[PDB]
């Protein structure tokens, strides 16, 4: 089990997607779609691994921490198999893959990945040309630049307010959690000097009925931070606590949960800025796309209030695949081994066994590779057919190990939660 960077080599692609084509580059609106094509040496063999490494600057989720899933174990799309498994440090911005034993069965192992990653504002406080962005695929550093220009701050009279989601966690449709999500609020950021500022949070809007968003003391938690003199808020809303006041004790009596999922802050005569952190739980829904809004109001004596807020919108028996494989097992022993070859053309008929009802067909590609989805839980039949003229069924059930030997023409296999991919077939071709 070795690193094996230095035996893979690829080409990469790393491009900015203006997703919401503002022509500005927000870290909060628009993500990094990173594709590759990574040709494994014939050298590499299981248990061997490489890296896939990224800059500071950014991170392989966006508001939800769980869509980690989305990066996940790298597969061979004709077969089913897995060719290497995944695994995230994302403490040290880090992707290690380890191979399977797909490298010590095939030669010529090739892999593609297609992933949206995320720009991470931790280290882009403010607006910041030619901001840079890497991805290292083994050994190859793949690089691209963006501009980085985020949206003012709301502004009214000497009032002054921004907010933005930070955390999404939601279970549309489980009723025992919900989720939760995050939200962060700078009260007066252009530090003014404002009498009798109070700031009403609200899971409210006139134009949202249905609102997933829920704010009461049973549910909701609120942190309370003074920023320093001459402290630059992070423009993306990524807050390191450490370098702020925690105040929360000092708002005994100015904390007021009222109705409409409101909640009210008397922070009375300020002339710091300070950042509210408001963690709270999803309402539950049935609906298929709810939305949450959350506004934040800052108001003050002499001056119009001030008014922000955020929106976002989400979604709400199992079947398996059977295969996989039709070879050319040359030295007639009936075992898969490696530098023996697919075999494309071979007919593949699929029926459940219990019914005798047919439920896929496939013809094998040029790999030998082939699959039948949709499969529930069951007992299938499996029938190859049209095999190469020449050629003979190599001896079946040999080797001791169902998953590297040949079936023969016709044999039965059970689906049993998860995929079987064991109903190979093996053939030779006699020369004497
Ligand atoms: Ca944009
Ligand atoms: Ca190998
Ligand atoms: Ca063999
Ligand atoms: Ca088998
Ligand atoms: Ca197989």
């Amino acid at each position: 089990s070795k690193n094996v960077n230095d035996l893979i080599t690829s080409n990469t692609t790393l491009t900015v997607v203006d997703a919401d084509n503002s022509k500005t580059i927000v870290p909060a609106q628009d993500y990094l779609s990173l594709k590759s094509q990574i040709t494994v040496d014939d050298k590499v063999k299981s248990g061997d691994y490489f890296t896939i490494k990224y800059s500071d600057t950014v991170q392989v989720y966006g508001l939800n921490p769980e869509d980690i899933k989305n990066i996940g174990d790298i597969k061979d799309p004709n077969n089913g198999e897995t060719i290497a498994t995944a695994k995230h440090d994302t403490a040290n911005n880090l992707i290690t893959y380890t191979f399977t034993d797909y490298v010590d069965r095939f030669n010529s192992v090739k892999m593609g990945i297609n992933y949206s990653i995320y720009m991470d504002a931790d280290t882009i406080p403010v607006d910041k040309k030619d901001v840079p962005f890497s991805v290292t695929i083994g050994n190859q550093i793949t690089t691209t630049t963006a501009d980085i220009t985020y949206p003012a701050y709301k502004e009214a009279d000497n009032n002054s307010i921004g907010s933005a989601f930070t955390e999404t966690v939601s279970h549309v449709g489980n009723v025992e959690d919900p989720g939760y999500y995050n939200q962060v609020v700078y009260v007066n950021p252009m530090d003014k000097d404002l009498k009798g500022a109070k700031l009403k949070v609200e899971a409210y809007h006139p134009k949202y009925p249905t609102n997933i968003g829920q704010i009461n003391q049973n549910v909701t938690n609120i942190k309370i931070y003074r920023v320093p003199e001459g402290y630059t808020l992070n423009k993306g809303y990524d807050v390191n606590t450490n370098d702020l006041v925690d105040v929360t004790d000092e708002f005994k009596n100015k904390m007021t949960y009222g109705s409409n999922q409101s909640v009210n802050l008397d922070f009375g005569d300020i002339t710091s800025a300070y950042v509210v952190m408001v963690n709270t739980k999803f309402q539950y829904t049935n609906s298929e796309s709810p939305t949450l809004v959350q506004m934040a109001t800052l108001s003050s004596t002499g001056n119009k209030s001030v008014s922000t807020g955020n929106a976002l919108g989400f979604t709400n028996q199992e079947v398996y695949k059977i295969g996989n494989y039709v070879w050319e097992d040359t030295n007639k022993n009936g075992v898969q081994e490696l530098g023996e070859k697919g075999v494309g053309n071979v007919t593949v008929t699929v029926f459940d066994n219990n019914t005798n009802t047919k439920v896929g067909e496939a013809v094998t590609k040029e790999d030998g590779s082939y699959l039948i989805p949709n499969l529930p839980n069951g007992d299938y039949r499996v029938e190859f057919s049209n095999l190469p003229k020449g050629y003979e069924v190599t001896p079946s059930k040999q080797g001791n190990n169902e998953e590297l030997d040949s079936n023969g023409l016709s044999s039965v296999i059970t689906v049993n939660g998860k995929d079987n991919l064991s109903a190979d077939l093996g053939i030779y071709k006699p020369k004497y």
